[PDB]
């Protein structure tokens, strides 16, 4: 289900990366009663962020550990949690980091099938969260992880729900009132697709966070990337509608993006293809 990692169960090695939230460390975790060495990534979360007590956090982590059964190949599994002064999250180690970095470092080699199938997998896993009523809140190309170039997963789901900010990914009702629903993640999915279609480009590049709220009221959304056909941009702009119910569901996106993958040369225009 989810182990409670004692400080002496896991080891730390290189810092895979460090952000505002805290740090992510590559390392070796050995379970309570086993001789197996496990390659893990330890998300060190910064102290004094959650008003909730460590017990209130732990029980809530066990509720979010239910999503790991039956599970989905495009949703991550929390291998275990450690609760000292900070919250350290332990999962299996993705060697190929996140999709945002991947689509940046391999921009020229990335094809139309690779791109459209990534949208497919992400929608499949995002739908799986909607099946368990877990609202992600923070869906971005940096939160999509790569296990293999042909297999992606979603991480950091409900971590805001666990402890309580990307304004460019958030929908208007989240920017203004912080109301997160499964339909809000469709807007964030829309931003995520645009990110893949722009090989890691910053959403609303340069435009200050304070402007974004009032800038979206003026009707302006993300600009259409040159690789997307009009049929793909209708899906991205569908997700960016004002009404939450006007945006599509993750079930609809699974069918549409797989239908689109049944002739990618008709939906994505690039070199090599
Ligand atoms: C481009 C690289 C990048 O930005 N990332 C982001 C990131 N996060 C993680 C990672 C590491 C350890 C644990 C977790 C998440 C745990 C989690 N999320 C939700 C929940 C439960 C429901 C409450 O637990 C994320 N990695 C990462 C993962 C694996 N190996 C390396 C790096 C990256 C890459």
């Amino acid at each position: 289900l989810l182990r409670i990692l004692k400080e002496t169960e896991f080891k730390k090695i290189k810092v895979l990366g460090s952000g505002a939230f805290g740090t992510v460390y590559k390392g070796l975790w050995i379970p309570e009663g086993e001789k197996v060495k496990i390659p893990v990534a330890i998300k060190e979360l910064r102290e004094a962020t959650s008003p909730k007590a460590n017990k209130e956090i732990l029980d809530e982590a066990y509720v979010m550990a239910s999503v790991d059964n039956p599970g989905n190949p495009h949703v991550c599994r929390l291998l275990g949690i450690c609760l000292t002064s900070t919250v350290q999250l332990i999962t299996q180690l993705m060697p190929f980091g996140c999709l945002l970095d991947y689509v940046r470092e391999h921009k020229d080699n990335i094809g139309s099938q690779y791109l459209l199938n990534w949208c497919v997998q992400i929608a499949k896993g995002m739908n799986y969260l909607e099946d368990r009523r877990l609202v992600h809140r923070d869906l971005a190309a940096r939160n999509v992880l790569v296990k293999t170039p042909q297999h992606v997963k979603i991480t950091d789901f409900g971590l805001a729900k666990l402890l309580g900010v990307p304004i460019k990914w958030m929908a208007l009702e989240s920017i203004l009132h912080r109301i997160y629903t499964h339909q809000s993640d469709v807007w964030s999915y829309g931003v995520t697709v645009w990110e893949l279609m722009t090989f890691g480009s910053k959403p609303y590049d340069g435009i200050p966070a304070s402007e974004i709220s009032s800038i979206l009221e003026k009707g302006e959304r993300l600009p259409q990337p040159p690789i997307c056909t009009i049929d793909v941009y209708m899906i991205m702009r569908k997700c960016w509608m004002i009404d939450a119910d006007s945006r599509p569901k993750f079930r609809e996106l699974i069918i549409e993006f797989s239908k689109m993958a049944r002739d990618p040369q008709r939906y994505l225009v690039i070199q090599g293809d």
